[PDB]
């Protein structure tokens, strides 16, 4: 091994070493694998509305699940991988930033992916969304390439297709190479090295997999990702001139450039015939919130500010007119870099497909101390949106009632807001049109206190997750038939309980349970998985 | 004699005294009382299915709520009340038996009943089920009567009727006078003084209220109650030869005798014209489970034994042939006093109406070591039912999936088993026929971890309780029209988060939240409260 690689992992493991999973050997799926038995036939009763009878998704609709490399894989040091910022963060600040978990092992999907795909095939899933661990490809972020890393995902893509699973690839899902952060501040780079290094990485994976993967996303939820750059460990290494309030908007600019340059490479690769033709975008999230008091110009202004800061700041340069929303530039000023002419050439139109992580719709209350007062105070707790961002407002009507069912309070951003899906999709497809249509790239549930159950039968009958997915899929189906949305697919987060960033393995978003108390991390289907399978059975073509 | 109440309350308050609520006056309800606003109109959908469309409950159907004196009243020492066994227990074993709560104050419904009823009227409730604290009437259980106690419930009954709530009265809901337990044991009385004392007590309340209260239950869930007499504080004072076990079955007989004698008096009072004619029974609970493996003779046997020990042991003497179930006679008997013919003369036919606290339906797995070996070993953990009684069996098919959604793990006995309700009602009304029909006398939900929520909007959108109540009401509604069941009403446990026995105020059963972190214990409506209200509008007569 290369010494700089060893130094980085020594650094990360200075307080505690990377833990090694029970089993570390590509598992083999016996042809006689026995799935656990189906739930009672009555369990799925009355989840569906009669309003969707006979309706089918379009031919080719992507009906699938989502995971992310660092969230499901484990094998943090296997086969030459280098450390990311999250390996460092959680090996150094586990008790204050990571709920005493780390991503060393997670669900062990790095070694168990063949079994997972077999279990996904049993439910009729037809699409598998995954992310590439950058550090499996470039262990130092730049420089030498790790052939074992490229080869792992070769094997991953082939088994999935073997199990009927169309692979959909995200190049970057938040697992920043630690090395690039130390060298020059990674996404806070005041220069352009992060773009050069990212495009090289993207070129390699495009060349290696572009013949097999025909739907690509550059970045997963860049607004959420860049907002993290205001925190540890990014703020141990800010470049000179960089604050922790602008680490988010310098990241915004660097990310928009990385996306544009990468899409050009992807399109050049297609136009040269090197890889099969496909579609590329990035996954947006959040929403265009409803005013707390309808018709009130203040609530509408804070709703617009929210859309612009949570969606427009990335989607308007790419799928709209090619510039930032006007409200963002005016409030942030010189913290947000201006788009040079060359930048707009790459960024504007650099999205074949729109993708929305449509977990929910919020409610926007204008700041009680005034939006005009708030936008002028970077120290205001509601800056820069200048709505009331705290939970007792963002989810609550003046009536005091919530917009909808709340999920686990540790993921209090999450609510069941199915009635609003069709409105978001009309807004997104009219404002950020993409020639390839729109994906529902991530929706899912954290059932309240599911981590405190100790007996499996209590876990597997997961009613509120099971009806979220049904509510959401139903509105998705009506968006196609009643609204003509060019909806390309529905991907649920996630297929297994996994490592949910700062919340670790405590928070359960899976429709399969993962027995952390089992060295084998053995798997078992929840009711919500069978509801997902059946909705597929009723509303997919075959 | 005297009012040696002081000796008794000093005993109870020996470790710490009874706490006094912040409000100890009768509240007055302003005519302009403003209710909190309704939830979004787009709520309540997908609960009511298409299958119960156009169906109505019978004219006069009691569509109401249930509470109990020691669970909602508080005022444990107000206006002359004597102590109950639960006052003693929770002031002495708070940390080990009462989850560090006591019923001193509870929801303070003793003083807030006018506001509670005004709020119930706002939802269109027409029936209010309540119990009388025996110790408010006879503070020493027998002897001197507390006129203030009798007069309090006069004011409650008159106010309830004023708010459109037909009052339904339960004579005894587990609050045994401590004095009677100490004097000669409670229901473990080897003589017959407890029957005399109860009958004297029942007569007083029948005379005072029978012109206003026309539906009566003697005992709430006596099988559950008598099983409590195997625990503290009852087992500090058994009058030998009564050992634990020999405590549950002496109680069953004394209660059956108490029930039969009290019902006879009730009938003499009606027949003499002293009180308006009404109906009287008792509230059964539990269920006749389903065999884990259908057609298996062992699972069918343990299911039958379960019904017999949980329903038949009280219901067969009262509504059936007048004797214990044969399987009960065969296993116990040497612990169970024989029902004399004079006993049978009072007990047989002493139920004008049946009532089932139909929380759930269980699954019966025959004991893994054989029923025959379990029944002959009083020390087997599965004696005397000799099914597998533990949670991983009682709720689980051999397939490993649950019978239905589980509730809060501290009330793990509770599951949503709506699909089996109709099957339960046919068995009960064909096996234990009553001329007045059958009441669904309690059902309700303990929403998982609702006690851990910190923000009101998260508490009030209670999706699975809303679901539970609509699912059950829908099956009740289908039971009348498809099965012709003479179902007389539906009463939900409960209208407010109350004091659940040993769990104290931690467990949340209300369709209104009671902010126990208030000096006023302010009530706020949950979604299930409006769901209960909405179902009434859609399916009641009025
Ligand atoms: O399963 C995890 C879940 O996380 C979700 O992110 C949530 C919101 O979508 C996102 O807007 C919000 O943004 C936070 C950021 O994470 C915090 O670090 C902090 O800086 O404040 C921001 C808001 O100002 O984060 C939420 C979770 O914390 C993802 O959307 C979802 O895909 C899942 O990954
Ligand atoms: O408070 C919630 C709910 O509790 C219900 O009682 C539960 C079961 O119905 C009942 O069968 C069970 O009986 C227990 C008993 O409490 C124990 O002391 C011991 O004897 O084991 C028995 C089971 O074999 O108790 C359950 C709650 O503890 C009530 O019926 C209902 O009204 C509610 O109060
Ligand atoms: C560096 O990032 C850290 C941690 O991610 C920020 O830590 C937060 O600090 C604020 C201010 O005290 C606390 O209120 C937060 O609760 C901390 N967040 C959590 C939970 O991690 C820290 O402020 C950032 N440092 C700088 C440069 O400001
Ligand atoms: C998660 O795995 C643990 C460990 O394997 C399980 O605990 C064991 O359960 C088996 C059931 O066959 C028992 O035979 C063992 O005795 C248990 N081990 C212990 C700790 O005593 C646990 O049941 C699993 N949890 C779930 C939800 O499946
Ligand atoms: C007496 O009661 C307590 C619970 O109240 C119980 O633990 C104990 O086992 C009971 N029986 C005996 C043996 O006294
Ligand atoms: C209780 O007494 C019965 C007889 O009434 C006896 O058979 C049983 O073994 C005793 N058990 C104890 C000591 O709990
Ligand atoms: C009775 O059951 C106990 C366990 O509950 C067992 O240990 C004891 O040996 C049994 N006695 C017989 C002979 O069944
Ligand atoms: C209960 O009331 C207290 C004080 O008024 C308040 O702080 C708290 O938010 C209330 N509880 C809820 C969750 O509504
Ligand atoms: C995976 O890695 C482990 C290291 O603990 C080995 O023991 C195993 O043989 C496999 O190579
Ligand atoms: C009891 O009466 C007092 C006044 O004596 C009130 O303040 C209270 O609200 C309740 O009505």
């Amino acid at each position: 091994g290369t010494a700089e690689l060893d130094a980085l992992w020594n650094l990360v493991e200075a307080q505690y070493p990377v833990q090694t999973a029970a089993v570390t050997t590509l598992v083999t799926v016996p042809d006689d694998y026995k799935f656990e038995a189906d739930p009672p036939s009555y369990a799925l009763a009355g989840y569906e509305t009669s309003e969707i009878a006979g309706l089918k998704f379009p031919k080719g609709f992507k009906f699938g699940v989502a995971g992310a490399a660092i969230q499901v894989e484990g094998a943090a040091k296997a086969e030459g991988r280098g450390p990311s910022t999250w390996d460092y963060l959680c090996h150094h600040y586990a008790s204050t930033q990571c709920n005493n978990y780390d991503p060393d092992i997670t669900t062990n999907h790095y070694y168990l992916y063949p079994l997972d795909f077999a279990r996904l095939q049993h439910l009729g899933i037809n699409t598998y969304s995954f992310s590439i661990s950058w550090t499996r490809i470039y262990p130092l972020g730049a420089g030498y390439v790790n052939e074992a890393g490229l080869a792992h995902y070769d094997a991953v893509i082939h088994s999935a297709k073997k199990y009927g699973l169309e692979p959909v690839g995200t190049v970057f899902h938040w697992d920043t190479p630690l090395s690039l952060m130390l060298k020059y501040g990674a996404w806070q780079d005041t220069g352009d090295q992060i773009v050069k290094d990212f495009v090289t990485y993207a070129t390699t994976v495009f060349k290696r997999y572009g013949n097999e993967v025909k739907t690509w996303f550059t970045f997963n939820e860049p607004r959420v990702f860049c907002s993290q750059n205001s925190g540890l460990p990014y703020n141990l290494t800010y470049p000179e001139g960089i604050n922790s309030t602008s680490a988010v908007f310098r990241c915004t600019y660097n990310v928009l450039k990385a996306h544009g340059h990468a899409v050009k490479v992807y399109r050049d690769l297609v136009a040269s015939g090197t890889i099969a033709a496909g579609e590329i975008g990035f996954k947006s999230d959040d929403n265009y919130p409803i005013p707390a008091r309808p018709g009130n110009a203040d609530d509408e202004e804070s709703a617009k500010r929210h859309e612009a800061f949570r969606i427009g700041i990335f989607a308007q340069p790419v799928y709209g007119n090619g510039d930032y929303p006007d409200v963002v530039k005016e409030t942030v000023g010189d913290m947000l870099p201006a788009l040079t002419d060359e930048d707009k050439g790459y960024i504007k139109g650099s999205g074949d497909i729109f993708a929305i992580d449509g977990y929910r719709t919020d409610i926007s209350h204008a700041a009680l101390n005034g939006i005009a007062n708030c936008i002028r105070n970077q120290s205001d707790p509601n800056w820069p949106v200048c709505e009331e961002g705290s939970d007792p407002f963002a989810h609550v009507y003046p009536s005091g009632f919530a917009i909808g069912q709340s999920a686990d309070p540790l993921s209090s951003w999450l609510v069941n807001s199915a009635p609003f899906i069709r409105d978001q999709l009309k807004f997104l497809t009219q404002t950020y049109p993409a020639k390839g249509g729109i994906y529902f790239s991530a929706f899912g549930w954290a059932e309240d206190a599911e981590y405190d159950r100790q007996l499996l039968y209590q876990i597997t009958w997961d009613g509120l997750r099971t009806q979220y997915l049904t509510d959401y899929l139903s509105q998705l189906l009506l968006a196609v038939h009643k609204d003509g949305i060019n909806l390309r697919g529905a991907l649920t987060w996630s297929f297994v309980d996994n490592w949910e960033w700062g919340l670790g393995m405590q928070q359960k978003f899976g429709f399969q349970f993962v027995n952390q108390s089992d060295p084998d991390l053995t798997r078992t289907f929840k009711l919500s998985a069978h509801a997902y399978a059946q909705f597929g059975r009723n509303h997919l073509h075959h």
